[PDB]
């Protein structure tokens, strides 16, 4: 990763601990695919099954976004943040 997206990508996922915890799951799962892709690369596991005890939701969205670079996760990940920051302070305003 080149050294000004890291430092963004530090800065916005600890900003993203800033976000209502009553955010929808639809996009807690979006951060989530991205932040794995982002920091460990591409999902590594089978698809858990429909009864695993593993979350199904949380492995689709990982698996979702294989392929990208850490450059380009972290890149999405950061412009996903902004927004869903952008939108919290709406929310409040
Ligand atoms: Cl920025
Ligand atoms: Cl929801
Ligand atoms: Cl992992």
């Amino acid at each position: 990763g080149s050294m000004g997206l890291q430092e963004d990508f530090e800065q916005y996922a600890e900003k993203a601990k800033t976000l209502p915890e009553s955010t929808s799951n639809e996009n807690k799962l979006i951060l989530y695919g991205l932040y794995k892709q982002a920091t460990v690369g591409d999902v590594n596991t089978a698809r858990p099954g429909i009864f695993a005890q593993r979350d199904r939701a949380k492995w689709d969205a990982w698996k979702a976004v294989e392929g990208k670079s850490k450059e380009e996760a972290m890149s999405d990940y950061i412009t996903k943040v902004k927004q869903l920051l952008e939108e919290a302070a709406a929310a409040a305003s």
